[PDB]
């Protein structure tokens, strides 16, 4: 059924629009995945306000196919760390394949993940690959992966705006074990882990360049 | 290859963090998919900046596997409308199946898509399923769909921040036809299509409510 209201919208005059879009670009452009996170405590309000932000993503036919699992318990965080090192280490020695580990080299990345223990909160984003109403019939979540991914793009923006850092991780093959560990139901699958907090004093990043605009944008006549 | 540098953070005193993260939530919450786009011209510098924003996304092994095809030419915009409308008609009639079609009544969409002609900008996000080294050899794009989608998330944030509207659309079975029409290379696949501009004077949205925090978040 559902009815249809007018849309009220807030416009800015063209000059203001430009300002806000340069500035927002200049802000997002400082976002860098950080793999070295201070142990220092983050305000729980903020973590909430960024998850809230993520939950404003669009989603196939309005299905909102996403769960955000927040872990700050030092002992559950450790248990996650165990599952992921065990798996990542197999992924590096063999599972990923030679080509993938080669391609990874430059980032100086290994199966050791200090941050899963040091980061004050983790965020595990789970997609719901279908759902159930209160009625208990299966519902279809169209384009669930894209939807949750967008939402997730929204998370990254809110974190960077709120002055927190993270890295977007997809720990290969740790899905099923983390589901079970975290008591998530069978219709939910892990899509990303994000460790959240302040960068560590000694935090570094790989000196990578983003592509020039004329290499992501094509105008067509 | 490599090179690793000290990372420079720009920190905020906690009170300010709650304030910024609340405002940014409120800001984002006023975004809705809008399917009635006015034909007013929008400024390029802005479309540009929302794309620069979208391009600052993370990506699997720093592959950046995204191409944003911007189309403002009315002729071309029209030929996109023909293709899509032709195909969504089939989609609604025979091809999406009954369940899906029903799931969509509440939103009052069909295969007529006027914003394809009306809107002053179309943005087609394509994902690069693989790419090419400077030296011409194939390189793998790890998690390209998630990477491109994420970028797309930042693009939606950037549109919103800037006072424009759109509607994330997935034109099922339009992929190939639009690819060739827009001249794109074989290794590119259309993800999503965004008609961008201001809302029409008349513009509606369905009256949907969003989940509350405790229906999406779970602490352990
Ligand atoms: C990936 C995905 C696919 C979508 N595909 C379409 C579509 O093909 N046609 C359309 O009108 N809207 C599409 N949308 C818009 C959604 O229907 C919209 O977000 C949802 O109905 C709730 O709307 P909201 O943005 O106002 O919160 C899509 C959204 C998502 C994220
Ligand atoms: C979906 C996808 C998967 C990723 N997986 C990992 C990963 O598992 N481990 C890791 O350290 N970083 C991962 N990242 C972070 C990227 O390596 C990083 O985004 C890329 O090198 C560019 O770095 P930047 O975010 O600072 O721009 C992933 C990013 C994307 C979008
Ligand atoms: N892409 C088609 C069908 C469609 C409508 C909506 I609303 C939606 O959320 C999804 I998934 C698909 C169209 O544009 O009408
Ligand atoms: N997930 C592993 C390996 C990995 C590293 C990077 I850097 C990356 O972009 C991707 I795709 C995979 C790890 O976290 O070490």
């Amino acid at each position: 059924s559902v009815e249809h209201i007018p849309f009220s919208h807030t416009r800015y005059p063209e000059q203001e629009m430009r300002m806000r879009s340069q500035e927002f670009y200049e802000l997002l452009n400082k976002r860098r995945s950080v793999r070295f996170i201070s142990s220092e405590h983050v305000p729980m309000e903020v973590i909430e306000n960024v998850i809230k932000a993520a939950g404003t993503a669009p989603s196939g036919a309005h299905t909102e196919p996403w769960t955000f699992v927040v872990v700050k318990d030092p002992d559950m965080k450790h248990k996650i760390r165990e599952i992921i090192e065990e798996e990542e280490e197999i992924n590096y020695m063999k599972r990923m394949g030679k080509r993938w580990v080669t391609d990874l080299k430059k980032l100086r990345t290994n199966w050791i993940k200090e941050y899963l223990d040091t980061a004050p909160v983790l965020i595990l984003i789970f997609k719901q690959v279908h759902g159930f109403a209160a009625n208990g019939k299966k519902k279809v979540h169209y384009y669930n992966e894209i939807s949750v991914s967008i939402a997730c793009g929204l998370l990254l923006a809110a974190l960077q705006n709120a002055g927190l850092v993270t890295v977007t991780t997809t720990p290969l093959n740790c899905g099923p074990r983390l589901r079970v560990l975290l008591g998530r139901p069978s219709h939910e699958k892990l899509l990303v882990l994000l460790p959240v907090g302040y960068p560590s004093r000694d935090a570094t990043v790989p000196d990578l360049k983003r592509k020039a605009l004329d290499q992501i944008m094509v105008t067509v006549h």
